[PDB]
């Protein structure tokens, strides 16, 4: 068992409460690859990336939030 | 059961509102390719082109605006 | 009673200031989901969308302003 | 019954003056890894993590003054 | 009552402001289809019809600018 | 009287130097609003609204660097 | 009467010196929750608030010195 | 006296560069309208309207600019 | 073999999803240049053409994201 | 040898496509006016003028389109 | 004597570079104004105007990267 | 006379140094609140009022680290 | 001498480029409206004039190129 | 021998790179001027010109992209 | 056997307590070596780095501590 | 051999873990200098750019944590 | 000889590394204010300045990590 | 033979611990100074900047530590 921290914990939530959006964006992306021109392709492509954009950014800015509330209490140690 | 996130759900809206424009484009454009001189097959041709048209640029101009409320918010974590 | 402190309670200002803009939006959105063609529907679904688009900027960077302003306080503590 | 100092109920002054902060960031983050596309969930989010984040930086400088009026007590014993 | 904000205050007055135009496109359109050969019918319906488009053009261009003039001021909360 | 700080004052010239552009945009939405076809009215209506939006670009960001000269003086403090 | 030390005087200078800053900052928040879209909302509560917060810290940042100026007073009795 | 910014001047120059021309194509048509066959008055009144064309294109989009010059500066305050 | 990094896989994608629409747009070129008056070769040229444009513009707008999700997380390193 | 960019290839393919149109052109053009009366030649004129048309233009449109796909990537790398 | 700074020297090096185009974009202003229908005015007031847009532009992003340069100068000594 | 310092003296040599950067700022502030639209005010507003932050930055950041200079040398006194 | 930019050159060249088009259109419309039924009158003010098109319209578009090449290099500035 | 960075050699691989665009641009121009009515002289010259739009567009964006990967290395020196 | 003390054993349960965290570090740099693009590994480099940040800051603030209430009853002895 | 430190192992993990990234980004920008029309060759420096823009901002990025994670303990010596 | 410490010696190897960059942005400047419009003249300025900007930034933060560096030696003395 | 003491061997153990970072260093400010916008310049002295702090840092605060230990036996003496 690979060791988790909480700002594993932190990051894991977000991979783990969205299910496969990792590879929805990648399914979706091959399927428009393979014809970039069917609206109904692109209109899903876009729905997919603009969450996965709004996925990688809160789950970046709250790791960067904890490790802020973490090390300005080990700041407090000494 | 697939992932659906906000977007997805702003972008299904469309989708569900609209229950055959998908289809009626599709079945008008392939009544109006067998006969491409018909009045009413391209008077009925150019209001489901016209809709579908509509249909896509607000569904993807409303995904846009969300996809930016939530980028500004996400902002101010950090 | 769940608890609220200050930048809850300057973030539920806004939230207890706009009546139903949350449910406004969604009912806009339902109605011009049916039908995004119709001019009434749009030109009422713009203003309703930008004002939730300034709506929730102005709730978001208020409380960012706030938390700067406690966070240079409670760092002159020590 | 477990031993607590002065520092103890310095810092669990904050631990029971917040009712469930601890419960509410944890339910507030579970809530926003399901889904990080709403902005309903999002400036809840930001509100408790900036509260929370207010906490934490206010219960350990605290700590850290009444260490430091402590040591320069003790210190004049000798 | 509704909750209307700045930019529906000002949508509205373009609602106010025309008094029946949502209404005399309607019934213009309606006696036209019934005759599309007057040309009575036909010069009243292209007078009403073209302050229609740009009734909604100057509606919905003015709420466009005001949305940029306020989230203009708020990006300079922070 | 109303306490007003220096950052009052430098927005509130700019109020007290337009004499009544927050009038004149006001009385020239309401005359446009009533016909919204004349050109006479749209070209008044265009110079007062492009005025109106450099007047607030302007009163806001001359705020915002006036509090950010101020700010980093006071982070000098200590 | 309760009992003020030198920093509670130079603190409440501050106080007594801005007449209804506290309230006026709560005031143009109520006004702002209640529409948060009109531009001389917005930019009244961007002035107000922006004060506010070089208030709180120059009112910390010197309460600060003055501690620092002291407590190295005292640690010359010894 | 009302106020007038810049873009008011730069418009207004067209407004009394011109000397009645808002008369001039007014007149015009009320003298076409009377008799809409002469040709002496079809061709006085395509000149006039072809220049009131000009004069408002001209005058709008001279506008347009400097207040897309203005707001370029005003973007480099901050 | 040439390292790829993952935009490169993310813009390869389109170039292995297409076949040989790199070739077939060459192809068609060649064929309408030698004849550009058939019309046949104009409306195969217009569909190559339009798709090519298409294939451009998904696969650098793609790339532009993926570099802003990327440069978004590099930035929360410190 | 002077340089050709892209858009120099793309134009000199219907350069080197049609073999002597401008000249034909500027032929046909000479038998024309030594005797614009004759059927044969004007018969032949037309066709080979109603080319040249279509070659300028087809020639002209590719360029311009190819410029935009260019002008959207490079738009793409800031 | 006016004092002027790097900024102000930087700024008039634009002001002394151009010789007159302050005046001579108002005197085809106003030869414009008279007469908007001239095409030798109209392409002079082109030309002139476009210089000006030019003008006002590299005149201020050159100021606001020398304020740049020295506000990451005044940052480090401290 | 009014006793000064060496902090004084460091911070009254920028004071003497520009010579009515002070009044230039505010008298530029009130031409351009007159008419926020005119090129000439902003380009030369922008100019002194970038200055002045560069002014104030430099005099508070010299002021600060004499201040660090001095506190350095009066704590090794003891 | 007065100033001449770069689009002043680029204007100035079709100026120039042409010996005397604005004299020969001015002669041949004061010869063709003493006599507006020479067939070798209006043969000759078709070919003058449709040449003062295509010049005006090739002098202006040239300008309007270099004005968008240059904006959007002083787009890249800041 | 001037002094070259290395955004003087980004910069100036596109001028080594296209032999005599900057000239063949200049010469095509010259000729196009002399007679702007010759279709292949137009269209030589829009070949020309849309590939110079691009050769500069491309040499400012990489010289914009190397000055940010720069100024974000310099900025994680302290 | 080394020697250990009692802050090598309060040092190496920060050790012990992570698993593998000095080699899941070392790991995920070597994938995004490979790849600094993938946000997937971006995002997994980011929690493990920003852990080790915490773990090497608490191992070294706590011996800090340690070594501090030891040096002060070893002061007592004599 | 050259020494190589810590912080040299780590920015040079990101150095061999790339291939030849640098080579290859300065290849495609020859060839692109070469003829900066070419989609192909655009879409393929996009790639290498925005690869190399990533590259170099985790590069550096890293050095910055594991600097401050060693001069962290290295204040906790004494 | 004027004296010459080590921030001296570091701040003036980039003065000697550069050859003439302080007269290349000047004379750049002169010949930009001179004609603002000249594609040229604004290529040459942007990666002039451009590069004056990295210079000083890189000049500037290496004199404030050599003093830090020397600051904590002499920290240490005592 | 130089006299050396228990702290000179401790302080030259990281001089003769480092090859030649004293060397390197020096060497890599003059090849950054010669070209200060090379990245690869940039990130080659970021990393022996940084680790040139580290080396000074940690063989300053080694000194210290004993002499520390040394002085509190010397004290012992007597």
């Amino acid at each position: 068992t690979p060791w988790s921290g909480y700002l594993d914990d932190v990051s894991a939530k977000f991979d783990t409460g969205v299910d496969n959006l990792q590879t929805q964006v990648t399914e979706a992306l091959d399927k428009l690859a393979a014809k970039p021109s069917d609206p109904a392709l692109l209109a899903a492509y876009q729905s997919k990336l603009s969450e996965y954009n709004l996925y990688r950014n809160a789950q970046s800015n709250t790791v960067k939030v904890f490790k802020d509330i973490d090390a300005a209490i080990i700041q407090n140690f000494r």
